[PDB]
C-alpha cells in the first residue's frame, strides 16, 4: 500500500502495536559473540543491546578492538551510517578514536546527558573554548571551537587532534535538545528541520566517513533518524515513489543493528515525518 492512506487505515484501526509486533516477528537474529566476552562487560550501557558481529566497528587496536557500534549500509539508497550507544565513562576514548579511524565529519546526539532524573551518556565533549579535553589512553585531543544554540537544537565545532601524528581535523556536533523525557514529539516539524541541517552540512555525503549517530541505547531514537533519512532519499530518486515501503526499509536496516526503532509510538512518528517531509521536499 501507499504510506499516508496505510497510515489512517493503521490509525483508524488502532493496530500500531500488531504491525510492530510483526516487524519484531521478522527482524533477523545474528550472532554477537564479541560483545558478550566477558572482558567487554563495562563497554556495553545495556546487557540487551549488543552489535551483530558480522557488522560491528573495529577499533584500530590489537589488545581489545570492541566498540558497540554498527555499521548500517544501505545498497539503494548510496548512504551508509554507524549507529552507536552514548558513550560511557570508560568509553569516551574509544568513541573519538572511532570517529578519527572512519573518517568522520559529523556526530548527531539525539538525547540529553541527563533525562528522567539519571545520566543517559557522558559529557563527552567540552563545554568551554579554553577547556580542552585530553583521551590518554587513545592518545587524541578535543577543543570545542564554536558554539550555536537554537531553540530546538545546538550545533557545535570541534576540533579533534591525533596527538601521534598531530594532524587535525574539524568535526560538527548536532545535537537535538528537545525529544521529550516520555514518548515521541507532537509533531516531526522541528525534527525534519534538523534532519535537513545534517545533510546541508556535507556530513552524510560520499566525500566523508559514515555520520556517527547516537542516543542512549543507539536503537530508538538512533533508528528514528535514519530510516527517515533513508526513505527520503529513495522516493526522491525511483520513478514511483509511492513504492517505497518504509516496513521493509526498517527490516532491511535491522540485519545490520538489532532493535532499530524501540516502540510502536516511535513507528508510527517515523511514517508521520516520512509523509509532511515528502511534501516539502517538492
Ligand atoms: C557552530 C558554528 C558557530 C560554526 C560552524 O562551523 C557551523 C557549522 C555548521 C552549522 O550549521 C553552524 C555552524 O555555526
Amino acid at each position: 500500500m501507499e504510506m499516508e492512506k496505510e497510515f489512517e487505515q493503521i490509525d483508524k484501526s488502532g493496530s500500531w502495536a500488531a504491525i510492530y509486533q510483526d516487524i519484531r516477528h521478522e527482524a533477523s537474529d545474528f550472532p554477537s559473540r564479541v560483545a558478550k566476552l566477558p572482558k567487554n562487560k563495562n563497554r556495553n550501557r545495556y546487557r540487551d543491546v549488543s552489535p551483530f558481529d558480522h557488522s560491528r566497528i573495529k577499533l584500530h587496536q590489537e589488545d581489545n578492538d570492541y566498540i558497540n557500534a554498527s555499521l548500517i549500509k544501505m545498497e539503494e539508497a548510496q548512504r551508509s551510517y554507524i549507529l552507536t550507544q552514548g558513550p560511557l565513562p570508560n568509553t569516551v576514548g574509544h568513541f573519538w578514536e572511532m570517529v578519527w579511524e572512519q573518517k568522520s565529519r559529523g556526530v548527531v546526539m539525539l538525547n540529553r546527558v541527563m533525562e528522567k532524573g539519571s545520566l543517559k551518556c557522558a559529557q563527552y565533549w567540552p563545554q568551554k573554548e579554553e577547556k580542552e579535553m585530553i583521551f590518554e589512553d587513545t592518545n587524541l585531543k578535543l577543543t570545542l571551537i564554536s558554539e550555536d544554540i537554537k531553540s530546538y537544537y545546538t550545533v557545535r565545532q570541534l576540533e579533534l587532534e591525533n596527538l601521534t601524528t598531530q594532524e587535525t581535523r574539524e568535526i560538527l556536533h548536532f545535537h537535538y535538545t528537545t525529544w521529550p523525557d516520555f514518548g515521541v514529539p507532537e509533531s516531526p516539524a522541528s525534527f525534519l528541520n534538523f534532519l535537513f541541517k545534517v545533510r546541508e552540512s556535507g556530513s552524510l555525503s560520499p566525500e566523508h566517513g559514515p555520520v556517527v549517530v547516537h542516543c542512549s541505547a543507539g536503537i530508538g531514537r538512533s533508528g528514528t533518524f535514519c530510516l527517515a533519512d533513508t526513505c527520503l532519499l529513495l522516493m526522491d530518486k525511483r520513478k514511483d515513489p509511492s513504492s517505497v515501503d518504509i516496513k521493509k526499509v526498517l527490516l532491511e536496516m535491522r540485519k545490520f543493528r538489532m532493535g532499530l526503532i524501540q516502540t510502536a509510538d516511535q513507528l508510527r512518528f517515523s511514517y508521520l515525518a516520512v509523509i509532511e517531509g515528502a511534501k516539502f521536499i517538492m
